[PDB]
């Protein structure tokens, strides 16, 4: 079970959006992605659409070779949105503070109906949904609780570590609840914020399903080129496997 | 005179600002284009700092290997700014309503003498100074007057041409505006808007002198890198000319 | 302008089709052309969607960032479909017996109703047609008689030339054909069966406007890649040209 | 326990064929897969030779540097062809629909007659042949009696499974087949549709000797080329067992 | 018009034959070449067959994309074998004592007889003749005179050039003997022992139709790759005439 | 330990030698190779000087970055002219009728007098010695009586091998014949005939130390470049112990 | 972790210093490395700023997006240097011969006074320092007393080793040496004078925590390109370890 | 009318000598730099072997497939050494101060007899002499009265002109010094201190014969390769003459 790779083209957009032309199109992106690595392809459709847009994701739904990785926040407009699309993945995130944890995770625990519902929403329109948390078995617990097939530890508070003994904690912490969330049925995925030089340490925790990794790549794109960007980053979280 | 190729280099940190972290960082973007084709980076050193930074103006200024085009509004700031940093060239835009025209070129024509102020001033501090504005020769007229060097066209109308008789309209006002110009003393630059596909009808322009394209490049970018994306430009470029 | 060049996509869909799969998808190879060196993208929707399909125009329509030459059948289902999907340019073409002439192009000698009303149906609808006809004068002048503001020479014949004395009479046809055609108002253009081997001097022929290139550039692509495979094409018809 | 990989270049006839030109030449293809990492090369020489021709066959005899593995219905034409071809493998395959299963695999069960007298003709020639069977129990035990050194199950299911589960279903079903198939001392292949991204799990599996596999290669090699098609999917399998 | 580029392909076989393997085969050399610039591709069939032999030209002639230049003796055996074959050109060279010159070139001045009926019986079949002769007029007005439409002036002695002085001489003389040939109706060739460095001087000689290439591209390639190294061979001569 | 891999450039010289000229330079080959996975140069000074001459001995002994692998048959100026080289292997092959195997290899049981006296005295001058001989028992026995540290076994007749079944035997020969010479104290070597197609079962064989291949390196070079020819065999090799 | 790979990249200034040019610039050197397998950049900042100058230590400092590794001499200017400068790594280094030992790694063992104060110092403004000392015992025990967390074991004479009997002998010292210094609760490094050659035994040694290495890297970079020159170290590095 | 680029491959040199390693090796950095682009390599002898060494000059003597050109000071040592060596070309520079003039040019105006005599001597062993002058009348005179061939004018300071103004004053010294040098039949070259940016304004100056160009390249050659170095450089000069 090789340890999988989602790229988020989200940024593609982020650039396109600044000129408000065509390009670059994350339509494209996605192509050499998928052709380089991407065994997915993530884009956050968020509701002032500051990147991906309803056309992307329309258009997406219908070029993507892999499968496509829905991240949108649990409100009517993006359920609806996302019964009507048929991602195969849908990860619901924060949007607003209510939502959002200390740490920007989705508060699962404090809102059981809400994700209860949801969940069911999605899993009737056959959507693997993914509740993006933090690495805190109470989230996690709840997680399993509301039938989530799936969640995404969120690898933020890792990746920005000041120090390197913060860094070797926040490891632990996640691979602690990757162990304890697989014990209770969940399949767990870690992405946001790994980079070229701290994926290696995620990707080598056995658990890990899934790694949906978005700007590290794009931002080394610009300089290399998406195809390599992609291979590279797939290459290093395979020799973290061996 | 070989026509020379400036990279604006914004959307790099466009990209970066976006998630607040260090990459993509500028400054190896101008080492990569500087060493693809570009005779100058071009940064626009915006009053809310939505990219380009004052630390990245500050190392840049230090790292390039050929030399600056300060985009900037003619503010007391910003004016403050570029007599301390002294780049080579200095390029004023309009970052307000009051100083765009109805085409978002520069009104120098209705604000002689701030214009005429600002453009000794940069002179003082060794700057050869360049007006960004319309293909209007009442502006063009005015530009010559106030003293200064430089003059950049605005090729947006034209790149945004929405039929090919619009654009060719909108090509020979600018190739009329740039030989009444000359005529004036004035060296001329354009680029903005320019992409792959109608970069080489400017380049043909005898009076051309520059061109700084930002977008398109740094577009082409994330998908072949800075590297070709830039060495693409300036192929087709030269190829115009001959 | 310089030589431009259409890169017709078809055979990327005959690759597809051969097995029912979604790849490889002509999509993907328009955005590679299109950084290639291609200046448009050419689609051959044929009465039994043999390669490109329906669904294949409606989202090149919405990819494409140049622009898309639609070649089709004059029959009423095509001519319905063009003037709704309002491509750039449309390239009427004989798919039955009874629309071909002794070489193969349209005819337009023998159907000047037809075609007069096709032309302006089309023109109705913004499209710039272009007939695809033989280098022959008598198809030329009808071209130009029923409205028409392109044609295409076809220029198999001379591809398939199977001796020296053939070719190069084929070629003073071709050429003859071409400023004839040009005398006559109309804009001219080429390309089927052209070759990396035998593309240059129909290059070099000055009436030429745009040559539209397929198979030879696919059958390229298979071993090098398509954006190589355009390239070549594109330097070797610009070289042509110096 | 080295995992081979047999790269079926069909579908670069069938780009040609498609025109009556002499290119893309299977010839060529060859060389460049014998060199980035094919340890075979499949061709299937149909009756109606749609793509591979008996020009093909005579020449790529001459010209593999490795082995040729000849796909090929059961009937006295291509048995015949065969014998004198010598090529080392051959995969009797079906044509026609009364030697086809339900699912795809040639019929044995059913012909135990027709498929005893093929295998011990072609391997009276020194032929090893091998039977393009489903993954079924009655099939393999057919196989086996009748003598054939190898089986090739087909992935054709696996690769078309629409959910995730109907997949591992499929997978399970090809691992349980395969191990059955060694355990009747047969060695056992497969290939069928595979592609990029999911050739890994069928890689994995122990019993498989050699993976033949052809159009998702060259469905990537007229976007990137064929080498790196080739190398591609070769470091895949190789991972998978690793 | 267009110079042309053939390459000799001799040293792939020699090679190979140094050890009787198939690797490398000459047949690959001909496909990477001709679609990296090469224009035609030539073998010469010693006698001895020391590197080409009879199935490489058997095969070659099948599989060549452009057309094959068989450089050879004029002996019975060999004039049968191109009757035969069939190429597209032949080029008649010394491999004998009593047909050689003490500068290298076929001696057609002492061979009248001889030559006369090779061009007559080479003509007959359809193939262009060509003699490989020294920088002599004496050797040029027998080759006039005895009916061969093309001559390959031998640009050994200017390869090995000992001074700048001994160079710019045998410089000299070839440019007047390609003037010379011409202004008698014969169509001019040249190339054996052309490098890298040497090249352009004899590209840029106006007579020029053809420049025969082999050696220097080989030991070019064994560092290299053909491919780049014949599109460099190309890329300079189309420098010289530019 | 690490496998290694010594290239014989040998055949680098056998293209040069076809014409006098100074390119290519066996010199330029070693540098490559040696920067790209050969951890030992090996040449082969012939008698006649085939090949390798003096000069390339001599220049190459100064610019080798790694070492020298000198291989030579037994006469007393190859001895001289290795003590005076004073290499850091020397390998003694057959040259001449009497000194050879009916399979290929030197005959040491044959002439162990001369080998012994060759093994002492190469042995004074600090060179470790090789002898090239066949998967023979006798031919083994005879080697390490005679002194030699090393041996390499002659891998010719199983690269030739006509069958599989021809092939797993002569494996199997090599196999136990290295196994053989090891629990006499000797080290061992192969590599003469070795492909990228058979390398691997070599590589995997235990007591194999270096593989010293040349001509299958030189012959992939000619077509892809010397640098990812010697880069692949290496992989190959690193793949096989793995 | 992983065996890390610090690129010493003050060649790079090296280059630049030999003629006072800002070319080629360290601050772009260290933006390809951190992107083809470094892990960190180091800089030694000799007193006669030789080549690595105070300008590229600032400047680095704010430009690198892994760490500094500073290597100096152990005087006020240096410490109050590095204090200020404050990068992740320091490395004391001998730089006076009153500083080195033997065979040049520092003098801790007889300047325990001095080393205790400066690791405190330099710890005390959050540093980590590593002691640059021969492959010693008593150094080794002494860097631990004075407080060093590292070591880093000069592996020069290994690099230098005229012999493969030396090699090995200076081999298994480096590895005695490390363990010792392990079992005293010091992390080690290790990678002056290590190259392409002959870095996978010291790459193999367990306790090895990072490799610093300079010379051969670049030394590599001015034929190759630094990208591929760092991707190639860090590849065999961690190879050895697998 | 061709011009041609020298490239000096002195600072691989001193790149190796840093370190007292055997790498870099300018042989090998010769050998790449001949095959992209370089017409002749050109090595500096100084008095104190900084960089190149006797050995390098003798060994590139008998590696360099094109030309040697010997830059030496005017010294009985160097003369000597340069008669023995016979390179093609030598260059006289100074190396000390009292033959050195105020901008850097060697002085011949006063020196005539020194000069007179060395370009006497060299020029009887058979080497073409230059004199390395500043773009000045007085020095051109008397270099041309004394005989020398060749003179190659200084850009440094045309390199290392501030301002935009200094930098076009100096470039019409050296056009009007270069017109001037050939109206008294010098043959004129240039290229110190040249870079990638202002060489081309050099390259359009008609006089110029061959530019000798080192450190840019080098300085380059570290980030992206000698050859891409090299072939860029040749690049920019050509398109500078076209």
């Amino acid at each position: 079970a090789e340890l999988l790779l989602g790229v988020n083209i989200d940024h593609i957009a982020t650039l396109r959006n600044a000129r408000g032309t065509a390009y670059p199109d994350p339509v494209q992106a996605a192509f050499i992605a998928e052709q380089a690595g991407a065994d997915g392809i993530t884009v956050h459709l968020r509701e002032d659409r500051r990147h991906i847009t309803d056309r992307d994701v329309r258009i997406l739904r219908q070029t993507l070779d892999t499968r496509m990785n829905l991240e949108m926040a649990v409100t009517e407009e993006m359920l609806a949105i996302a019964v009507e699309t048929k991602p195969h993945f849908c990860c619901l995130v924060p949007e607003k503070r209510q939502e959002v944890t200390t740490e920007g995770g989705l508060d699962v625990a404090g809102q059981r109906d809400k994700m209860r519902d949801a969940c069911k929403r999605l899993a009737d329109a056959g959507i693997q949904v993914s509740l993006f948390i933090d690495a805190d078995e109470e989230q996690i617990k709840a997680a399993a609780e509301v039938g989530a097939p799936f969640i995404e530890i969120h690898t933020g508070c890792y990746a920005d570590a000041k120090t390197d003994a913060e860094q070797a904690q926040e490891l632990a912490r996640i691979a602690k609840a990757a162990t304890f969330a697989a014990s209770l049925g969940l399949k767990v995925n870690a992405g946001h914020g790994l980079t070229y030089h701290n994926v290696k340490a995620i990707a080598a925790i056995p658990e890990m399903h899934e790694l949906n990794i978005g700007h590290a790549i794009i931002g080394r794109a610009v300089m290399t080129g998406l195809k390599d960007a992609v291979a590279e980053m797939k290459r290093l979280m395979l020799e973290a496997r061996g």
